[PDB]
C-alpha cells in the first residue's frame, strides 16, 4: 500500500488454471480488550463473514465497541496448490484490516470499502494448516476517509465514534474473504478502454503478467458463445465489426478472455473478464451514452439490510435490482462508499448505469472551518486521493459505471475548499480518462456560494427545500428549487442531476392534510419537484433519496435510522414508489 | 308503542312558541345488580351521554356486562314552563330504554335507533325538580331487531351476547336526551311529498295538530330569506314558480313554515322544517333523480369512532362528509341502522344522498335454518316491521334520503324467506310511496338461488370474490364478478348497485406482490371490480365496503374489528382513499 498508486489484483476466479475457495462461515469473534493473534482464539462467540458485526450479537458492549476486533478461523492449503502461487484476499475490511498468517502480521490496509490480500506462498505450505487472524478496526479520524474524532463522556468515561455523515458506522467484514491460487506466471490486471468507429467497435485493452514468460492472447467471445476477434500483446486494440452496443436499458456484454501462452502453443494462465461497449461523453449541457443524450432515473442507495447491515447480501442485491426494474429505474449512485464488486457486475448484466462514489461523506462539520490543520487538511486529501486510486483501479472495466462521484457533500463553499478538491477530480481523468467527474453538492454550497463546480464535469445537487428550508411550505419551495435552477443553468454550462431530494416517512402515516412523515407528503414533494426538472432543459437526471430506509448514528431528529426511503428497510413500497414506477414507466 | 303505528312527534327545536333545553353531560352511571330508580344513585361512575358506554371506562366488567344499565341526573322544569306542555325524549336507546320519572315508570320503548319520549306535563310542576333515571338494557334476542341470542360459559358461567353481524354491540344513550315544551295546541307531524310540473315545483303538506284550535298556515321561505308561497289548512299543496330543485351535487333547500293561528290572527305554535324539491324515479334499469339519471358513488358507514363507540359526534359527521367531498363521493348507506337525525339533515344541507336501512342486520346464521318457529319468525317479522315504520316516520321529510333498505344480508335463498319478506317492501311502498324499495343481498343468495329480489324496486349487491371466493386470485374473481353481474341483468330489469365491495387493509402494509390485508391489495381489488361494472350498462351506483375501520365482535379473523375501511377509523386515508378520489373526481 504505497503513495500515487494501486496494488490490488483482479478479481479473483476459477479457472482451467486458478484455483478458488470461500472463506466465509462462521468465525471466532472477540473485542480488543493482547495481542490476540499468537495464539488460537477463547470465544464461544462466532460471527458470520459477510456481514458487519454490530446489530449481529444482541449486544450493547460490541454494537458500542471503539477500536480494533479479531475474526479468526483455522485454514488449510490445499495439497494440490505447490508450484501455485497462492494468497488470502479480503473484500472489504471495515474501515482498518489487518491480516494474521499464524501470528505474523501479512498484510495492512487503510481503505474500509476496497480489496487488500496478502501473498502467502513462501509462509505456508501447500499441504499445511495455519491460524488465519484478521483484525478489523473501526476507528475514524480526521484523517480517514470517512473523517471523524473518538471522544470520551466525562462522566462514565466510554469511548464513542463522532462523524459527520447519516448512516450508521457499521464495522467488520462486510465482504467476502478468499484463497486463491494463482499460476506462477499470470495475469494481474486488464485494462479495457471501449470505442466506437462508425458500426465497428474498437476496445482498447492492456494486460499485466507476473513475469514475461510466454506471450498473451485474447480471444473476445460474444453472448452466444462465438469469438468474433483475436489479438496477441500485453496491449492494442480488437476491432468489432457491427458491434452489439451495451445499452442502458440493454445490456450486452462480450467477453474478453486473456490468456497467456507459453514458450509453445500451450495456455499456463487464463482469465475470464465480462465487458459491454459504450462511450460517455458530455457536450455541455447533456449527457450522452453512445452519442445519445440520457437522463438518469433511479436512487442513490445503501449497502444495509437487517441484521447484518452493511454485509453484502446475494437475494437483497437480486431483489434490489428487480425493484428497479419494477420501477423503470434506470441507475443509481453507490452511495457514500463504493459498494460490493459483484454488484457492479450484477449492475453490468442487468443494464443500470452506476455513478460510482467514494466514501468521501460528510467532509463538512456543519450538518468550526472544516478545511484547516486540524480538520480536513493535506494528510486527509492523501487518503482521499488514495481513496480514488483504489476504486478506480477495482472499478475501471465496467460498462455500468458510468461517472465518478468524488465526494458527498463536501463544505464546498468555505475557504480551503478549492486548494483542497483541485488535485482529485484531476487525478481521476487522468487515471481514467474515458469517464466524466462529479461531485454531490450539498444545499449551502449554493450555485454562488461554491466555489468548486468549476473543476467538474457534471452538477450533481442535493437538495431539501420542501424540508429543510420550506417544511411544509411546497409552494414556497418551488420558488427557492427555481431559484436555484436558474442560478446553476446561467452560472454553468454543465448538465445537471439532483442526486438527492426526499423526505422521511414513515409507512402507513397518512394524511389528507399537508403533513410531513406522512406517505402523502412525501409523494406531493416528490411531484412537485419533477415539475419542476420538467421546465428546465439543463436537467440531465434524477435521483430520489434514497430507495430504502437504513440504519443512522442515534438521533432524536433519526427514527431509528433515516425514513427518507421509498422503501422500507424490508423493501416494502411506501406510496412514493407507485409515483415513481407511474412517472418513470409512463414517459421516455 | 302500538302495532301497526309510530307514536314520535317531530324533532323537537326552539322557537318563539316551543322552547329546548340539552340533558346532555355526564350522568351517574351504574350496572344491573335491584330497582335502583326508585332512590337517588350511589356511584362514583358517571357516563357522557352522548355515547355508548361499552368502551368508556376502560373496565372490562362494564364493556362485557349483559344485561340493563341505569343513567341517571337530576333535573328541573324551568317555572317558565307551566301553561306549556312538555316533556322528555330520547334520540335513540342503545336498544331497550326505559324512562323513570322520579320512579314511575314513563316509557318503554323496544327500537335501539329511533326516538321515543314522555309527556310529563301532569307528573311534575313548572319549578319542581325530579329524578330523571334512564334504563338502557342492550339484549339481543331471535325477536329483537337486530336479532341474537345470549348464552352462558359451561366453565364460568359468564354472560355472553350472541349475534351474526360484524359490528360491536356498543350500548346505551348513543344519541341526546332533551327536555322540551310545546305548547298546549301544537304541531305534531308534517308530511311533505316534493313534486315537479314543468318547471313549477309542487309539494303537498299534512300537519297534525294537538287539537282543532285556530288553523294552519303555512310560509315557504327561500334560501336568501323571502318567503315565495303559503297556504292554509292542515293540508294542501304548495306551487312554487321556477323552482330551484334539490340537486344531488347542489343541495337547495327551502324553510317551510309551520304555523297554527289562534281564533284571531296570532301565532300559537311554530315549526321550521326544511324541504328541498326532487322526484326519485326507477325506469327498468335506471335511477333517476329530477328525471335525470343517477349513479351512486359512496360507501356504507358506519356510527363508530374512538371513545365513544356509536354516539353520534358533531365534528366527526362534519369531517366525514369533508372527506367524501373530498373524494368526490355522492352518497352513502346507513349501515345496518338508522344514523342520528342531525346527520340526515347534514347530509340534506351537503347535497348527499342517502340509501336510509333499517336495523335488520344478521337476518341469516349462515356467516341452522333461519327462517322458523326458532329463530326468525312472525314475532321477528313483527318487531321488524315496528322499526321499518318508526325509521320511515322519523325519516319521510329528507330531500337527501333516495331509497329504503329494508334489510341487511338477510337469508334470502332459504325457504321461508319469501314468506317473511313479503308485506315488508309493501308496507314501505305504502307508508312512503315517493322513493324506491330495497334490501341489500348476499353473496350466497345468487341471482339464481335468492328468492326475494322480485318483490323490490333495487337490486343492491354485496359481493367479495377477490376476498372470500377467489381468495388473491384477481382474474380468476373477475370471472365469478360477471358471471354474476351477468346473471342479474339478464334475469331482472332493475337497476343494480354494489353496497358491499372490500377487502381487510392494515395501514402501513405494503406489498409489491399481491398481498390481502395490503394497501396495495385492497387498490387492485376495488380497481378491477371498477372495470367490471363500466362494462355493465345495467350499473346504477358502487358502494365500498367501507368508509373506515370499525369495531366488531371480538374474533379472530377480526384485527380489532372491521379493517375494510379505506380510511383508517381516525379517518387517515389508505391508498384506497386516493384511488376512489381519482376515478370520482375525475369522469362523471
Amino acid at each position: 500500500a504505497a503513495q500515487g498508486s494501486a496494488g490490488s489484483m483482479l478479481k479473483p476466479q476459477q479457472t482451467t488454471t486458478r484455483d478458488l475457495i470461500s472463506l466465509d462461515g462462521l468465525w471466532k469473534f472477540a473485542l480488543a480488550s493482547t495481542q490476540p493473534w499468537t495464539s488460537q482464539l477463547k470465544t464461544s462467540l462466532e460471527c458470520p463473514v459477510p456481514a458487519s458485526y454490530n446489530d449481529i450479537f444482541a449486544d450493547s458492549k460490541i454494537h458500542d465497541h471503539v477500536g480494533w476486533v479479531y475474526y479468526q478461523r483455522d485454514v488449510i492449503v490445499p495439497k494440490g496448490w505447490s508450484e501455485e502461487r497462492y494468497l488470502v484476499r479480503c473484500e472489504a475490511a471495515t474501515h482498518h484490516g489487518r491480516i494474521y498468517v499464524n501470528g505474523n502480521l501479512v498484510a495492512d490496509h487503510v481503505g474500509g470499502y476496497t480489496p487488500f490480500e496478502a501473498d502467502i506462498t513462501d509462509l505456508v505450505a501447500a499441504g499445511e494448516q495455519f491460524r488465519l487472524t484478521i483484525a478489523v478496526d473501526n476507528e475514524l479520524t480526521y484523517q480517514t476517509i470517512p473523517p471523524g474524532k473518538v471522544e470520551i463522556l466525562e462522566a462514565t468515561g466510554k469511548k464513542v465514534q463522532t462523524y459527520q455523515h447519516d448512516f450508521y458506522n457499521y464495522a467488520g467484514l462486510a465482504r467476502s474473504v478468499w484463497l486463491y491460487s494463482v499460476p506462477q506466471q499470470h495475469i494481474q490486471d486488464i485494462t479495457v478502454r471501449t470505442d466506437v468507429q462508425g458500426t465497428t467497435g474498437l476496445i482498447d485493452y492492456n494486460v499485466v503478467a507476473s513475469t514475461t514468460q510466454g506471450t498473451i492472447q485474447v480471444a473476445v467471445i460474444d453472448e452466444d458463445g462465438t469469438t468474433v476477434a483475436t489479438s496477441s500483446g500485453s496491449n492494442g486494440t480488437i476491432h468489432i465489426p457491427s458491434v452489439h452496443l451495451w445499452q442502458p436499458g440493454a445490456a450486452y456484454l462480450y467477453q474478453l478472455h486473456a490468456s497467456i501462452i507459453d514458450s509453445s502453443k500451450k495456455t499456463i494462465d487464463t482469465y475470464k473478464l465480462a465487458t459491454g461497449i459504450r462511450t460517455v461523453k458530455v457536450q455541455g449541457t447533456q449527457f450522452l451514452i453512445n452519442d445519445k443524450p440520457f437522463y438518469f432515473t433511479g436512487f442513490g442507495k445503501h449497502e444495509d439490510t437487517n441484521i447484518r447491515g452493511k454485509g453484502h447480501d446475494d437475494a437483497y442485491m437480486v431483489h434490489d435490482f428487480q425493484l428497479l426494474h419494477w420501477m423503470g429505474a434506470n441507475s443509481f449512485r453507490t452511495s457514500h462508499y463504493p459498494y460490493a464488486e459483484e454488484v457492479m457486475e450484477y449492475a453490468d448484466r442487468q443494464g443500470i448505469v452506476v455513478i460510482d462514489e467514494t466514501p468521501a461523506v460528510g467532509l463538512a462539520f456543519s450538518i468550526p472551518a472544516t478545511f484547516s490543520p486540524d480538520r480536513i487538511n493535506n494528510k486527509t486529501r492523501e487518503a482521499h486521493a488514495q481513496a480514488i486510486r483504489e476504486l478506480i483501479h477495482r472499478d475501471k472495466n465496467h460498462p455500468s459505471v458510468v461517472m465518478w462521484s468524488i465526494a458527498n457533500e463536501p463544505a464546498s463553499n468555505e475557504d480551503g475548499a478549492r486548494e483542497y478538491f483541485a488535485p482529485l477530480p484531476k487525478l481521476a481523468r487522468q487515471l481514467d480518462p474515458t469517464r466524466p467527474v462529479t461531485f454531490a453538492n450539498v444545499g449551502l454550497a449554493t450555485y454562488k456560494a461554491d466555489r468548486i463546480a468549476d473543476l467538474f464535469d457534471v452538477l450533481c445537487l442535493n437538495r431539501y427545500f420542501g424540508w429543510y428550508t420550506q417544511t411544509a411550505e411546497l409552494d414556497e419551495a418551488e420558488a427557492a428549487l427555481e431559484e436555484e435552477l436558474r442560478g446553476w443553468t446561467e452560472k454553468y454550462d454543465k448538465p445537471i442531476v439532483m442526486t438527492e431530494y426526499g423526505a422521511d416517512t414513515v409507512a402507513g402515516l397518512h394524511s389528507v392534510m399537508v403533513t410531513p412523515w406522512s406517505e402523502e407528503f412525501q409523494v406531493e414533494m416528490l411531484d412537485m419537484y419533477h415539475r419542476v426538472f420538467d421546465r428546465f432543459e439543463a436537467m440531465a437526471g434524477e435521483q430520489v433519496w434514497n430507495f430504502a430506509d437504513f440504519q443512522t448514528a442515534v438521533g432524536v431528529s433519526r427514527v431509528d435510522g433515516n425514513k427518507k426511503g421509498v422503501f422500507t428497510r424490508d423493501r416494502k413500497p411506501k406510496a412514493a414508489a407507485h409515483l415513481l414506477r407511474k412517472r418513470w414507466t409512463n414517459l421516455h
